């Protein structure tokens, strides 16, 4: 009765969420026409079934998007009777709002191409803005990465009962008190001259944990850590949910001081893991898998909150 | 070609925009129930026309709500060419996420409910979160009280250049470090954990506590004391948006403030009558223009850092 | 699998229903904000349930309005199955047609409000008009107090073999003349010179019962009444399936030579019927239950008719 | 810029009205089928232009109905600027209700599918029932026959000014006594139980019986029967639309009807050929007058109570 | 849970499909107004039920389509689960296209029509053109006789190894050369010079087989038979799987050297069967019945393909 | 009042398209990330305007798509008055039906997703399918190369007079006898089952190899090979979309063709240098009239059968 399908190359993250359920994942045909157009064919029927898509992590976002649509689209006029995008990170999140230019709000954009393609649920991780579940009119389940992170810094970090969870920039505020409260501890942060980096809160002799939900290129992350640094920092650690490192990430984390950088399975690791060991993975899959199953089950998924 | 028309008898701020337009507001027959059952009738022709509806200042949110719905809807089955929906203090704008709680996003229905109604336009101020716009997928016109705040201050603060914008919230980082950086000051940061807590150098320095609105004004009082009590000089309070609502006119008249400064996006001639610490910064002419040039094609982004 | 919610302080209908069923009302937080925005919180789960939310009947109709639809709206991104609309008086009904002004079609605003905001059916008492139904695209029943008010009028009213069905308007035709006719009495109709009070139909030495879908301050019912009298009535009777009771309606009533006013259960009637005495209320709690509970086991709702 | 077009060879309406506008009616190539399955093709371009079509007379209304739908659809795709349905008799008016069975609601159905298929706004006369304009979300114009009848009463019978309007059922109530009050005169009602009742004062008086519709005309016939036998001096039948179908003709000619008046909502020129008690009341400058003003943008209520 | 109603004096393809399905067909109360205008009545209850509505088969395509969205229409008021509408024949499938032209879409017309009329899904047998799918957002399933054509071939034929499958026109070559090649025989095309009609292909000395998806007047079916034969073709056939036969149809394929004529079952046949022998019909309400029963236990309906 | 914007970089046709009219593209500042997300910001106010967005030819479907679809987003809530998209080559349009699959019908998800995006008109050119013009509600001006085609044939080729135009599958009939009968000639027809079969006279006569797009090419190399072993004197291929992926530029170098014909819907020039074989027949005239009619509301119906 349930049926869950994966998309492109990728598959580690579709994989144990499969398994952590005792399924198989769904078959699904697809080959890659001319220039990277989209073929996709579910290869079983889904007729009355309640169907999961999982985003694939094959970096590609337009490719990645696109086949996920494509994917939704087949199994709805293939009369499945419900499909749910599992999206761990959603796509254009951080494209929100005009901030005061002739701008797209292209999480909205995406929200609507995925509601016209025939979502009927979606299921993501961390969004970038809570609003974002207000793009859509049909239901949006945001679970938090938030209970692994704290427990991870726990058990990871010794002197957490005076460490100081800070901000990369002035956006990130309450993504970052939120946990300062939960470990109750202080919180700080960091704001670039919009140039030079300004700090605000304490972090003298005591360990800095900065908290963002995402991190691409790192050239923020990397700034915020010398500052800390330079602010009297015992050790400067980056916890990151969505880790879309990409371009001088790589190396950047490895010539920054990080201790550590805690990023979670949202996107696939295990090829930037080799090339980075201070890089540690908080796998999300039975965050997941368990949303499916009480999504599927009727039960509460805001349990897993 | 241009109709304007006011939610309720809080003409006030409809009345200055129409005034500025060089127009006058259009007639509407307005009978009320005891129930509160709003009854409507456009008494002028709006056929072929770019109506623009000014959202009322009643206080009570839902008949506001409900008469401004009702009024777009009666312009709309009129054939109203195009209809505006002016709305300078959105409703329910505080209520855009689940919070993770079981809880509605009523800004999301307000705006659905306003598209269904037949609106084509919106234009307000300060949107609680930017984000906001997204709730729509006609166009939106959001704009700034800030060109005008930063005015109030450079005009009215001596020491401004030597001053902190503060946040009364974490939420508002954002916005107080775009103020204190196009000023050129420092910034600072409040946050309730039951106790206030402040990061931001606010030492002998005046400080401004900005945020997009106040109600009970209860975070924004106990605020003030703390930056007093980290050796602020003396504490301003500038919010667009003047709710004062329950015992917020007592709780400033009884607060350390310098002066509290809001916009007219809500009347605000009654509350000053029992409150002198109270000072009001006039947008109707912002308002007024970003009718005049929706209705022409030209250029709104021109009042994002523009008084005009 | 089933959960029923009530709104605002109004509980007595909402209670009624739920104890006819054999459940509890379910958990809803509720807080008043500054200016009467309204905050609503499902206090439980209602994932894949069958949910019904009853219409609240504290008088301010935007108020109850807007309770209505963001308890609707969070249902809905809460994930429940499907969310019905019982409304046993519906808002704005009367403000139906354009009426040759510039008017809105508020009953059609309202339907449009409440199917956006996620209703999937709607369950009402003797709607306005028969064509609001079409106002929505969603399915609506429309119940009948008919049934209850004949049968009221059989066993409190001797004379009603010989009685007279009266309309204190030009509208109210078609439902006084079902009525009559199914009782078997004649029928008669009043018009106000759109002023003075004109009189079609015979009640010269007979019971007159006036009869109408609503009454709100009552001016219209009360002067119908002093007209029957005029016009040699033996008694005359006000039956009203909603009594939206107000302003003057209390004291109107009773300076009024009603021999009594019969009214149904659809609006809170306690707080009146203690300064009117002649008000007696004819209770549908148990027509609105058998609905839901008839909608809920797919069973046939055209049976209560 | 204003281009109309005619449903079906039925010209007739839409003819009086474009010559009125001082307009042709545009080219349509139609090519029909032995299923009747309706081919349509806009034998010139609307881009960019104010489309008015008007529904034919045909008579086979789903014939009709899917005509009008295929060239608004046409229209539409063809990049119209704007395309409005003038539909004089909408169809399947009187399916608006359930009426407590398992009924289907038609004539919303009937509105979203000329919504669906394209149709921008709606122009017709005497709807059913006024819910009707609910029933779309479009802007619909609802005309009246009334001032036209008004005026044939005035001009037509002598006795006018002592007259009873009479209802032919209970339904029709308040049409009737809107039209006794604006002629000040009385007002009677006919209520069907398989017998006829009737209430208000018709004794000595002419009575016009007065409807939106007339179909089989057994109801109007058995009406008139009892109007006389209650002392109506003569009787007169008044109906905005004239469907008069199956043995309408041969009971009307056996009536005892002084006249039977209709307006040319629908082709009457045949009809009147088998039956001399007919009189037609040209409506075409009234709906030509609508089109006009909806174009330009003026008002349409001055039609209300009017006759251009 | 599942009821199958039918629309107007047509029943045998209904009655076929409910037969082989175990049920009567469903109550509904018809009666024909003044001019045509359809009214429809739900003689039963289809609360919460799995409704399946077959087209009617009365010539008049706007009388049947009207009463088929008249009833789609009832039934979604009604409460109704589901509604799927089974349109063996879809009507205006022809006008699918401008083709250079200010013409509508009336292809789309109808499916947008279905659609707001509360329609959940289609059944239909081979549709003019597959893009049609497209004119809907709701599931369709294209359900094809080609099977039962070829085996038809097969068992009737028996020169059909060394036969050639002939397009009456151009736009047919796909039809054709499908059938050609699953047959392992040639396959030619007819052409009007758009006149003189132009042939291309093996047909000399051998049974030509012209087929069509539908046939309506048989102008273009009749003469591409002469074509044929001056080809030097041993036997004309003609497969039809719509047989719209109308006009001179009937005369048309008497007087013409058609072997013999095959349609399906989609239409009515039994009337024109009588004048005309040469005509065989190839039932197809097990096939109906089948993605119906399909349809309800959501088991695949490809497997009927 | 007419606003022209390009896809990405690849000005090219957009480029030409807005010489033509005589405008210069408007401003349009594009910043790309890594994982190739696309971030667009309008240079410059759309408002209440006529605003055209040319597809870019980058290559990349997907990135060109979503790139295609922020662009109409940001100009429609940046209140544009209209929104078009030109598509000359339109993007899956191969993917338009299941074809006894469990497929998507993906060209009907681009339709859709390019109407939620917010286009109120599409033009294209040569759509695979004129089906596709069905799968949006939005005016659709599928605009065709055939003048363009009849043209080039006419006066490139000498024998045109007595040349057989060929379709690569069988799918393309319709339009190769369309063709041929405009020129008065034969067709023939290729079917490939994997052997390919031809139908149709070719010997001793030059075959025109003519279908809507050529992507590996592998198809019409191998029609060629056919069509000479059949007695066809020279082989040409005109194709109105010039894919050209894979192999294709090495397939056609190797291949018996006299000549291969393209319009320029998709940049060639690159292709071009590694292959002579190609021509390239400019279309930018053809989408300039179309869009200069569009925004002047006249006939683009004239441009189907005639060369601007």
């Amino acid at each position: 009765n349930i049926k869950i399908f994966s998309g492109s190359s990728h598959q580690d993250l579709s994989q144990k969420i499969a398994d952590r359920l005792g399924l198989e994942l769904g078959k699904v045909v697809t080959k890659k026409f001319s220039n990277q157009e989209t073929c996709v064919e579910i290869g079983e029927s889904v007729r009355g079934e309640d169907v999961y898509i999982v985003q694939s992590g094959c970096g590609e976002i337009n490719d990645n998007l696109m086949e996920l649509l494509i994917m939704i689209n087949a199994c709805k006029i293939a009369s499945a009777s419900r499909v749910t995008a599992v999206i761990p990170c959603f796509p254009y999140a951080r494209q929100d709002k005009k901030d005061k230019s002739r701008a797209p709000i292209s999480a909205k954009l995406v929200a609507n191409m995925l509601s016209v393609a025939g979502a009927d649920h979606i299921i993501t991780m961390d969004l970038h803005a809570a609003q974002i579940q207000g793009f859509f009119d049909i239901p949006v389940d945001n679970l938090y990465a938030e209970p692994a992170v704290l427990k991870w810094i726990r058990e990871n970090i010794s002197e957490w009962r005076n460490c100081t969870i800070v901000s990369p920039d002035a956006g990130g505020a309450k993504r970052v008190t939120s946990i300062a409260d939960r470990l109750n501890v202080d919180f700080a942060l960091i704001h670039k001259e919009r140039d030079r980096m300004v700090l605000v809160g304490d972090v003298k002799d005591r360990v800095a944990i900065l908290v963002d939900d995402m991190a691409d290129t790192c050239g923020t992350i990397c700034h915020a850590a010398d500052k800390l640094l330079s602010a009297g920092a015992t050790r400067v650690y980056a916890i990151l949910t969505h880790g879309i490192f990409s371009g001088p990430a790589i190396s950047r984390i490895n010539n920054a001081c990080f201790e550590a950088v805690v990023v979670t399975n949202t996107i696939p690791q295990e090829d930037k893991m080799k090339h980075c060991s201070k890089i540690q993975v908080i796998d999300i899959s039975m965050i997941l898998a368990e949303a499916i199953r009480r999504t599927h089950n009727g039960e509460s998924v805001s349990y897993l909150f």
